[PDB]
């Protein structure tokens, strides 16, 4: 008997449950629908669904009225929209969390074992006809082929939104605090417990490692002057597990908090920047609170960075990305009147979706010089050689690459993408379409409809045999980009929910914590309330270079 | 310079912060008050405080209108009150959690290190004049003396509310899943991570121990027939760490999930009862879901018990306790429209406050027999000798003891109480009065006012020198009981908030989880929605004895 839940009968988030040897029941509870498979809109659901504009349309309004927006921007109408934005979007990620690689059903294990990444949709039953469930071929496209054929960059396509490398890296560094898949435990597990913006990639992810990094004096972090400028310390004082290549484990072999952050100047760069900031906060705090210990100074400064980060990420990172005219804003109080759970837990689909490797260029221009992957990767002096000031200016100036569209992932790293499609399969993630529904969209009716063109499209149909069988990662990256956008529809509609749910779900954002005494003093709060990429740098360097998440000109 | 926060200047939950070498500032944020120390009621706070009846009064209404209540009971007016009850009470326990033994301020460490118990009020600064802060003597009463003098039982005072031993034990067993102080880590730390009703005292508190107990077949739990009746298994199959005395580690040396549950028949009794229930659920589930695995069967049945427990605890345990005419009710949906965080974290004051050791009798009557502490403690056959049926009937019939009033803790265990007063001091818990304010009450103006009498009172003043210096645990147990109540005012007003916050804060109670498919089937939900002490027993025994949380007659 074929496991009925293999057809995904239940609609609108209705839970599919096996009853007896061959039947199933949908638990349409609170889905707004009723019926065998939840397809009978309650009175209000019916209204809502007949009045809600297509996402396509909203993205339109949000990217056009360059007059209506400037007005709306200078009025409460902003807070109103922002509050709307958050709620609606954030109301899509189940919390408390639901399933994990081990359980396709609620369980006390799932709730509490923070090691497990969590999923939005159950997984494809280990007994369904096809690998994706019902449609498709008994075999999925060879990820190696599907990769070089559609994801491999031929000619470098830059990002029309003007995104830049200074962003590309920040993106990598930042996301690496919640995404830390434990090789030992395999796919679907994570070292980075905490699931969020806890900067556990600066201060590390275990008390020890933290301590090993902590200079236990003035709540500061350990560091070393090179050329008279401050940099992170090396294992020779900061005796902590790293990943530098077997060659010079002593000097220029720096400890940071994120095990792998030495393998690229970009990461190590930012790493230098944040550490150099933390210690800066301390100086301020310490002057404001002489009678304070070390632990305090440390903890308080940390939170002030969890704030600064959550702010820059929203009012600048997500801004650039969106392309909106609405001026996104970070004000924890906007949700003070809603029903919101301050608690997140990184999802595997969120992980998958965040693999924006095509942002990476062809080479790395740092002034007249023009390093290559060989010269760049694992390099171990570019940072101290060039200097923060100079290296930020260099990244803030070179453009990044379009994330979507298809065929724009440099070859060097093209391997990452192949593993994702490999991993995705191990995890048994449901089909793109299934995830499209889940995030409030319509399933594509054809590859032609998916991809703006016809070539790529036809070739894929020929492979997957059915649009419904298409996969999560390939779809997202093979989907047509919104006009002049960094990427298509599905990336925002699927990403934003995971994104803001995690940004505002941080404890520091709850009413309980969002006080001026949580950042010890009014000086703390204001540091969190007025943060900026520009300040994050120019306040920790001798000189103010050019910096932003978008190229100038 | 004396640490100003030693005076506890800030009022109404205003955070005290040291600024400079000798000053301080109160962060009255969202306290409803403003001013140097938060003593200027906002317009509405002023209304609220001038219209809110004394707690003393409400306890009166709740324990008198035996006509108005029967009516109110048979109408929506019930749900209204219940919803009121929850919210207001639960809105007193900060969540996300605040401080811990290590930090008297918000911190990412405090939030995430689940090992730390958490506190409501900061601690007494390690530099304040007196041990309690400002008032009192440079030395606190000798806990040994203060104990025998006021907490040691002379004549057994039974509980007027009719509470019984069947309750006394359930109480002990149940509370032992959140209270597990780690000796290695010391006071203020806990083995029982999870902080709540996760039955991590049945299924254990680590995957291993659980597994070691799991019979990995039909999602059941390991067990052994003795006399033809089901009992937990012994380490000889359930190879797990226990605590039975060095004598017969083989048979009658049962494994349960709560390391110390062999040291008393009461605990082991209940232990037998729940295990015998879990397996029962499985039988039901398994028949409803043949196509189900083991993991599911297990996890689903677990949740069905986390439900059953949370229900019996509320509609029966808290009922008996309260003395209310209002018929408490467990309906997770009553909070569906509120702003409630489904997340708890046991507090140390909650721990302290729950030390109801005086519930314990003088001897243990089990029919014509009348065991003593020697015969009872560590006994290891009474359970299988007598039998669940018979031993429940025996406890449900013998009365327990009044918790408050003073002088009612049997000598045998009188030692526990002494450690509590010792520990309390290590933790540096603020004075009774400070905790009285914090939970919405008025500080006592005298010991005479505290204690209903004059003798005990005068002697204490003579010791503490000042009512304000009085301690948390001694105050609670030395406070005058509400007329005919099991204990006084401060126990309910301080206990209920910690209590319901933890009962309804359980993930299974959130909208997300409270579906019929979380207990797999409608059969599951109903098991959770109609649980009862009576059913918990009589459905897992050959015969229905007498059982309740109050003696008959
Ligand atoms: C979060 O969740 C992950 C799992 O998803 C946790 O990590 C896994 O943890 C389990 C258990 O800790 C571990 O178990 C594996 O299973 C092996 C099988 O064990 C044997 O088979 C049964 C199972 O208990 C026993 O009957 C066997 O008999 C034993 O009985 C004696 C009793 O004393 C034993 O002493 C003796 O060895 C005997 O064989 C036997 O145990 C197990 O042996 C082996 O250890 C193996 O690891 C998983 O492998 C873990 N790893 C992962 C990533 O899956 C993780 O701990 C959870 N996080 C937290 C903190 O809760
Ligand atoms: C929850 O929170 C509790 C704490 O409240 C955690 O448990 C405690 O954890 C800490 C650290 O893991 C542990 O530390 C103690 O401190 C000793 C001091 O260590 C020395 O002094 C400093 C501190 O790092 C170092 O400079 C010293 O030099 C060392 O440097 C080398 C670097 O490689 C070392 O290899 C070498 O040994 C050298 O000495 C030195 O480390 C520490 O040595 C000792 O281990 C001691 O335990 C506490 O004792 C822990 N216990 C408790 C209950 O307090 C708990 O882990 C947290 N929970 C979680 C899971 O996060
Ligand atoms: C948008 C973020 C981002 C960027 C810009 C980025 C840029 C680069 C880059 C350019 C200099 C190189 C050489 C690599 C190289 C790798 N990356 Co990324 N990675 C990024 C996000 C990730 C994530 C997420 C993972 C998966 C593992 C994890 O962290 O959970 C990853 C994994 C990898 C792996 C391990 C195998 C795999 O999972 O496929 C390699 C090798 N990489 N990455
Ligand atoms: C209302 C619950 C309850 C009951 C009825 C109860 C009944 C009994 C009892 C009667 C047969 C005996 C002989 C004991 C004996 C002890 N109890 Co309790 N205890 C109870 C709740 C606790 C708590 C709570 C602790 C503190 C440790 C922990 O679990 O965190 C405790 C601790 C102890 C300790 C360790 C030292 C200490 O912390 O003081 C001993 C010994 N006991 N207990
Ligand atoms: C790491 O980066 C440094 C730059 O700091 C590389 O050295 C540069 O190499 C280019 C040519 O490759 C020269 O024209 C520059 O003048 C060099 N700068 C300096 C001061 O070294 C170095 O080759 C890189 N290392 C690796 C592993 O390739
Ligand atoms: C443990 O409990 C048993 C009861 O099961 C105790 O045995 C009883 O002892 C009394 C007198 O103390 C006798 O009158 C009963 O008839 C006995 N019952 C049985 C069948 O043993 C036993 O003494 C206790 N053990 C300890 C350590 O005291
Ligand atoms: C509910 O979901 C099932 C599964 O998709 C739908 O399909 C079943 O019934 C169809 C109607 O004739 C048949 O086409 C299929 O043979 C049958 N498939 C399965 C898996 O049972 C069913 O139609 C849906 N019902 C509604 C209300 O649309
Ligand atoms: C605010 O709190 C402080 C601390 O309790 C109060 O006490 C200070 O001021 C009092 C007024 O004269 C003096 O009696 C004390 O010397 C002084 N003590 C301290 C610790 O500074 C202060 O009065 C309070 N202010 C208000 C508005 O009541
Ligand atoms: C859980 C930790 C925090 C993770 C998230 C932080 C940054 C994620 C970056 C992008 C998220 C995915 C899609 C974003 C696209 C447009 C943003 C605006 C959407 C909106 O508002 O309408
Ligand atoms: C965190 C896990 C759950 C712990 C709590 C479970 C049981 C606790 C028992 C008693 C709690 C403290 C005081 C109770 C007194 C009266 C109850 C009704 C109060 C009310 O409603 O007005
Ligand atoms: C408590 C009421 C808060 C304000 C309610 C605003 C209702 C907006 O409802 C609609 O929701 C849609 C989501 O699909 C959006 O796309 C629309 O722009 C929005 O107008
Ligand atoms: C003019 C802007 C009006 C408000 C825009 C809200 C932006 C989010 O947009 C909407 O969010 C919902 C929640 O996930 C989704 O169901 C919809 O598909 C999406 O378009
Ligand atoms: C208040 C109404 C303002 C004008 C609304 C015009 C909506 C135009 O429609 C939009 O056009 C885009 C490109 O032209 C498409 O990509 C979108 O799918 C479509 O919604
Ligand atoms: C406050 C939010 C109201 C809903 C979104 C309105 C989006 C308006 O969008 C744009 O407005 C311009 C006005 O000058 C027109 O010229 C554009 O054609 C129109 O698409
Ligand atoms: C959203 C409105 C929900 C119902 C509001 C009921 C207001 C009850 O307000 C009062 O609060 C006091 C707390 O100190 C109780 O003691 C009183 O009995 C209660 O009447
Ligand atoms: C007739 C019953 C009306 C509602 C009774 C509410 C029971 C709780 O009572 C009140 O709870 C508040 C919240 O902690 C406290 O501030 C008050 O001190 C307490 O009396
Ligand atoms: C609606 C009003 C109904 C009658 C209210 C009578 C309140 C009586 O008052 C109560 O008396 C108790 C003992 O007599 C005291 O213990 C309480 O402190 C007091 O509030
Ligand atoms: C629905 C809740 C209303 C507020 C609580 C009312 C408590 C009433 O309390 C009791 O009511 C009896 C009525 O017969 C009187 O005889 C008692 O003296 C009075 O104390």
């Amino acid at each position: 008997p074929v496991n009925p839940c293999c057809y995904y009968p239940c609609q609108h988030q209705g839970i599919c449950v096996r009853f007896g040897l061959d039947r199933y029941q949908c638990d349409c509870t609170r889905t707004g629908y009723s019926g065998p498979n939840c397809t009978i809109p309650e009175i209000w659901t019916w209204l809502r669904t007949t009045l809600r504009p297509s996402p396509s349309f909203i993205h339109f309004l949000l990217t056009h009225g360059r007059w209506l927006w400037d007005f709306v921007n200078a009025t409460f109408i902003r807070d109103t929209l922002m509050r709307l934005v958050l709620t609606v979007r954030s109301n899509l990620i189940p919390s408390p969390p639901t399933y994990n690689i081990a359980h396709d059903y609620i369980s006390w294990e799932s709730f509490s074992n923070v090691s497990y990444y969590t999923r939005i949709l159950p997984s494809v039953p280990r007994d369904c006809p096809t690998p994706m469930g019902t449609k498709g071929k008994k075999q999925l496209p060879d990820a190696e082929f599907l990769s070089r054929r559609f994801l491999l960059r031929r000619k470098f396509i830059p990002d029309p939104q003007g995104t830049n490398l200074m962003f590309a890296f920040f993106a990598q560094h930042f996301t690496h605090q919640f995404f830390k898949t434990s090789g030992k435990m395999g796919p679907g597990f994570t070292k980075a417990l905490g699931h969020g913006v806890d900067l556990g990639h600066i201060y590390g992810d275990n008390l020890e490692r933290q301590y090993q990094l902590r200079l236990f004096k003035d709540g500061k972090l350990k560091y070393q002057m090179l050329n008279g400028e401050v940099y992170p310390p090396s294992v020779e004082e900061a005796p902590v597990l790293m990943h530098y290549p077997r060659g010079i484990p002593p000097q220029s072999q720096m400890a940071v908090g994120q095990e792998v952050f030495g393998l690229l100047p970009g990461l190590m760069l930012y790493a230098t920047i944040w550490l150099r900031e933390h210690n800066r906060v301390c100086d301020l705090l310490k002057a404001e609170h002489p009678t304070w210990g070390d632990e305090q100074l440390f903890q308080t400064a940390r939170l002030i960075l969890i704030g600064e980060t959550i702010k820059i990420v929203i009012e600048e990172y997500v801004q650039q990305l969106s392309g909106y005219f609405l001026q996104l804003k970070f004000d924890p109080e906007l949700l003070f009147g809603a029903q919101f759970q301050y608690r997140n837990r990184i999802a595997m689909e969120f992980n998958q979706l965040y693999h924006w490797h095509p942002l990476m260029p062809d080479s790395f221009r740092v002034g007249p010089q023009d390093y290559s992957y060989e010269q760049f990767l694992f390099n171990t002096s570019m940072l101290v050689d060039y200097g923060v000031e100079a290296l930020v200016d260099a990244f803030s100036r070179q453009p990044a690459g379009r994330i979507g569209g298809g065929r724009n992932i440099d070859h060097h790293i093209l391997h990452v993408a192949v593993d994702v499609i490999k991993e995705s399969r191990v995890l048994r993630l449901q089909p793109f379409n299934e995830y499209r529904k889940r995030f409030g969209m319509k399933p594509y009716t054809s590859f032609q409809e998916l991809t703006g063109e016809k070539e790529m499209a036809a070739e894929l149909e020929e492979l997957y045999g059915d649009i419904d069988a298409l996969e999560f990662y390939p779809g997202l990256l093979l989907e047509k980009c919104h006009p002049n956008s960094i990427f298509g529809e599905s990336m925002i509609e699927m990403g934003a929910p995971f994104s803001l749910k995690g940004l505002l779900g941080n404890p520091i954002c709850s009413p309980e914590y969002w006080k001026a005494s949580t950042f010890g003093g009014e000086v703390g709060f204001n540091l969190v309330k007025t943060a900026t990429l520009k300040k994050l740098v120019c306040l920790n360097t001798k000189t103010c270079p050019y910096v932003s998440f978008h190229v100038p000109d």
